[PDB]
């Protein structure tokens, strides 16, 4: 039993809700919140900008030190950093950016990172400015993640569309 509330069960292990991931994190304080990151951990907009803003830029400061030490992430890769005031940990996951020409097959690799964590609060990867088809991303999530994932989709119209189209 956990403290997530109001989610639609999609499968044994995948849940979805029309909500701002930042507000879900503030409410639940999950062990792991997933950030929809880029390879440079530059948290400019979307989920990343919103999470970072909610940490008063502490996420960005930590991320800049990470990159200075380790270099960029791979597309499809991830790193575990602090969750600051929002969660115990933040799993920064890089989905492919189809507008950069990046291989959509890497979306499956991106979701595989979730399997290293028993429970996660997460956004829909490669949605928004990364340009992937959100229905496909949800299908990849359900077909790839085996651990318990609570998906927060802030855009109401998108949430409604994903729920009615799921195959
Ligand atoms: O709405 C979905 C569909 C478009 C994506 C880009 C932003 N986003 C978010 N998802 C969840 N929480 C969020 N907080 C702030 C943004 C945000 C996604």
């Amino acid at each position: 039993v956990n403290s997530f509330s109001g989610y639609l069960k999609l499968t044994d292990n995948v849940y979805i809700k029309n909500a701002d991931i930042v507000e879900e994190a503030k409410k639940v304080k999950p062990t792991v919140v997933v950030n929809a990151a880029n390879v440079y951990l530059k948290h400019g907009g979307g989920v990343a900008g919103a999470l970072n803003k909610a940490t008063n830029n502490a996420m960005q400061v930590e991320s800049d030190d990470y990159i200075a030490t380790n270099g960029p992430l791979k597309v499809g890769g991830s790193c575990v950093l602090s969750g600051h005031n929002l969660a115990k940990h933040c799993l920064h996951v890089v989905g492919p950016n189809v507008n950069k020409g990046e291989d959509i097959q890497l979306l499956k690799s991106a979701y595989e990172n979730f399997n290293q964590h028993e429970v996660l609060l997460a956004p829909l990867l490669s949605a928004g400015i990364f340009g992937a088809d959100p229905i496909h991303s949800l299908r990849v999530c359900v077909d790839t993640v085996r651990t318990n994932v609570y998906l927060a989709v802030f855009d109401k119209n998108l949430y409604d569309k994903l729920v009615s189209s799921f195959l």
